């Protein structure tokens, strides 16, 4: 049987991936099978333990962080953006980075184990004072909470497209470039002959081709 | 001077909250006091311990989840409400029994005795139910002023159901070796203040 | 031979199932095979782990609750039906969700469940009314407890037909609900020869049994 | 008054106190106190320490069993039998020492239990030796299972009057001496008094009245 | 030439046996091996992770709690015994099962144990309802603390012998069998080859035979 | 006064063969129904005193804690010791001949770089009870409490030798957990302990 | 009085601030106050947790790691260089942008670490890029070590003045801002007056007025 | 492959020991080995364990203070003397047990209970300590003891290393002189990486030209 079991699947993700990715997903099955459930889940601190045994079914993340004794597959790719507030007025004309230092910053958890301590000692140390106002958990509270106010961001660009009727979002001019980034999803070893989880992957790489296309 | 302080402030609370409540008093304050700077946690460890130590300064659940040698407030009372899309058939019966698709969320890390169903997804806060829910004509059950929230962009419809509706109270609690201490004062005036603006307002 | 043996098993299971469905087997092998020894243990706690490293022997319990990880093998069908007292004098009409809920319950707690706050909001809106007004550790205390009283309850119906002849229960319909009892193994242990030999005794003794209830 | 209130009680005792005693004030306090609810934990290997948490009200033991830190009131004596299964046709006439210590054993565990070894080093320093061939949890699941073997148990006697109508057993002479112990319940010494807990310690002493009243 | 070494030896034991057993093998070595060290460990309540983890040179219990993960060997037997005071008056004769069911008991933890919630029901459903009046760490304190007052307890009969001087005891006729038990010795088995290893454990086979000579006698 | 209770008491082999035979029997001829339960220390004495797992630990006052009430005992002298048949001590030890020295030690409780100084150690016992009865027979040395030397005056001969160092001494307390300081069969027991210690100092 | 005291008092800084500061206070507070005494303790990932322990009596550490829910002092001010050693060629005053952003560079680390791949993402949420090579423990030691070979460090200035007499050293002008920040001490909020916390206050306020001239 | 890698060494290592020596080592690889990466932990914990988990690749301390188990290998022998500021009066000639025992001193601690400590020393050491500075490593040893009249111990290379900033006084203590083996630990399940076995190579070849030149 192709997808018409029961099965429920383990993914663990961001809440990004989720509103811009799964979404979709969860709609072309919706119509196409009722017999599968899946169990959206957060980000621990120890991912690949996670993967060593088996529990989970999937990690969607960024790349630079998934590790090589693990498969593999290749997504899609994202760019990130400065982004501030429309009422700020600050902002109006190119700014050295002089004011990014002084204009204050929102941020997201990336994680659990924050010790924000460390992170200054090092932008610090290689010449950036950023002072962080606002920490949140996760990206998708970035463009609510900081609309009204003269503080900016860094979030990926995807996330400012969503949000565009609800949030009007201002791309910034940064002083300087934007490195951007791949997304890939790594299925548990000991486990890439299971029937079905194929299926799986496929249906995932499959639309993010569609979602190639612009 | 409270106004001019540079007092960064640890608050658990949840994504529904943030959105419908803390975020007012983010703007205010961004504009009274500028020097203030927060940090939002979620719930994982059993919040007591944190409290008995000191390890944050604030809490906002509601009642229930709350208690202890620890000191408490209120704030406002919520509703809970059942809704779906608006492009399902049947929703226009106890006889459907609620068999159709449930998706939930997910309090907390890590019994048919009445009665059990089917739970479609599973989704860590109630806030992307809305969203994943979409027009996939499966129902889930949310607080009434996250429906309130997206009107003007995800338009959904209330449900009936035949068992009343339940509320529940929201309230922020602090440590109690914290309880006299200038910063913490300051700050929950500031949230009770906002949360009876809000009830008289309606 | 491992039916002339001094071997000890240690077996994961609930009250209802050694009442109802252990006692055979321990009569068969008292003079089948008198050198077996057995450790009956509770279900308290999180077993996939005793599984896991294989301090336990079997584990029986409804499918739904089973992972996975480890084989398993279907014994028989259950059905949960709802009782009362034959003295209870509001039984005699049509059972309204409304009365129902408004009724008083009597509930089984397997395990450790929690705080009751969590328990309280587990409720989750579901619905959840039902006062529970008495809560019990296994299933068979509830038909002598709520034996004289206006409570009600839901157990599986062969505990019903066990104290048939002792303690009379009226079923009732509330405005079907029925699973499958399984027995499951340590993955490590699928091929010893005494898993091998028990496990299939166990599974004769259930055809027996659903071969008359039928 | 306690009586007409919604409280709720939480009680750790053993399935043969549940069954032969907190039956009858389950039943009475339904008609004369229906607001008043009710939790029963199970027995472990230290009870006594959820008392001292602070998250339970009442815990039902033997007094032998028990510490003198915590307040406590005794119920009734009760007497330890040791009972074989009718058919099994030694059981009559009289068991020299050997012969008892030599027949399978049906014992009963609260708690996670112990080691084999550890069992047969506790009883060697006393001349006994270890025969369990059956451990189950608690004393009432002990009648079904010894039905129709050819072991033998130690349980109370009034477990026995419970099971004479579908589960008839041999009371056995054993050359020992006879075990009997007195129950009781006690409750956490650090609180504030409380008149609900006055209460249910009264309604606990008086049903224990009416059972030793008549035997 | 493994005399003339500079090691040091982990062994662990209980204080029975590093008494009885273990002062008179420091003492050769101190003579013929004028190098070697040792570290005397308490017993735990899983000695054996620590073998296979490789952490201690040799452990020395009963055989009855030892597993076939580890090469084992025998050393002696040993009998347990029932012990009083002299001054009590009670003890003259022969005790009833209900009389020495109903004096005061002495007993040794081994390991760390439980609330003896788990041995009073273990015996009272064999038919033995005792009262434990004193719990001492080790067998070692027995003697000392049973003297004086009128409770009795069960220990291993070299202990007796050995404090046969210092402490009189009167040994009471238990009305049921008592029985024997058998010391052994255990070691890694990344270590079955080793040449200390191997040295020492001759060591300890030659003294527990001398122990079963100067006891024959 | 006379019950039955039990109490849990962690203390070391030493104390409990020097000070607690007393209480022990005076109970049994004036309270015959308490029991007790002495248990070695492990580690973190705090928790087990927050949480009122324990009735009292005995132990020397520098490991107390600053959180729960305690009571002097009394005060202990560490002194140094040797067999009398080795014969390198019969003169006054010169501190090289002593420095260079084999040395049995006592390890509580379950190290560091000292500076100023090199020990040889070839022999670690858990406690202060095995070192007699070890020592005796050979030529090392050790540190030990001097009742200690003095309750084994008969059975295990000891020669005190005039280190060449100064002496320490330290003094043996009494804690027990915050909330049990109106526990009135914890308040009966501290009493007989207090009693006992101060009739040790008059005696001497 | 304090300065006649047995007293001992437990300070938490940094390697840095143990040598530009503490030492002057050592020597006058070992005569004027020859009964006082010193345990000094290495830097964390979070240190005020053991302010909120309890058995510390002062924390140093720049102002703006400071969750401003104790309370604190001011001390003086220290401005960040980078360096790099004369013995290397591409710094021929040829200063230039990227190029710097492209070499060497050795780091501090105070507490247990980030993985590698974590301190990416986050200068990557700015515009930069991960070129450590190595990572050492205090910042005492950046210097000693990037003698010899030929990669830039940041480093506090006070600290290259401590070895211009041994370490040559070669300021460079990146082109980047500035960066500058405040040293502070602070001490146990929800702690019970006592003179001898108000007396050590004091020393440390004159030493940093000294030295600030 | 030869040296031309990207890899990235963590070592656990004191001050003391990242300053007389893995400069060097750092220097050679630097042109030798352009494309390798390090991080030199601070000690503290256990460090056993983290071989174990095989999270660090070398363990370098002084070969007393080594577990078995690990693999091992000697670098070089290093002595201890005793030092003061010039600057001190009573400083000269010679000391007895006495003036020795009644100073202050400066000491080094490796590592994380603070009464626990003084019982641990006055056991068997008659030590009376009077420890009125206490520093986190070695390095800082020499700065804070110039301009005051106390007395130390630290290596004596160390010694050397501040000679042309902060001179020092080597006294002759009443007591023995002492001498230990630093030395070098890999994880046992690493004994036959290529990647390790290279570098614990090059270490051994600078630990005998230190000890040939500088005898």
């Amino acid at each position: 049987n192709p997808a018409e079991s029961d099965r429920r699947f383990r993914i663990i993700l961001s809440d990004f991936m989720a509103l811009v990715f799964f979404d979709k997903i969860i709609l072309r099955l919706a119509r196409e099978a009722p017999g599968v459930s899946f169990e959206l889940l957060p980000l621990d601190d120890d991912p690949e333990e996670l993967l060593r045994r088996g529990d989970v079914d999937f990690l969607i993340l960024p790349d630079l962080f998934m590790s090589g004794a693990h498969p593999k597959a290749r997504l899609f790719e994202e760019r990130l953006v400065c982004v501030g507030c429309p009422t700020n007025e600050q902002l109006q004309g190119q700014l050295s980075l002089e004011q990014y230092m002084s204009m204050g910053h929102v941020a997201a958890k990336f994680g659990r184990g924050l010790k924000p301590s460390v992170e200054q000692w090092l932008l610090m140390q290689h010449g950036l004072k950023r002072r962080i106002e606002l920490v949140v958990p996760g990206f998708n509270l970035i463009p609510p909470l900081l609309s009204g106010t003269n503080r900016i961001a860094t979030i990926p660009l995807r996330l400012v497209k969503h949000y565009e009727r609800t949030i009007p979002l201002r791309i910034i001019e940064h002083p300087l470039p934007l490195v951007s980034f791949t997304e890939a999803v790594q299925w548990p070893a000991l486990h890439n002959t299971d029937p079905g989880n194929i299926w799986m992957r496929e249906i995932m790489i499959q639309e993010a081709l569609r979602m190639e296309s612009e």
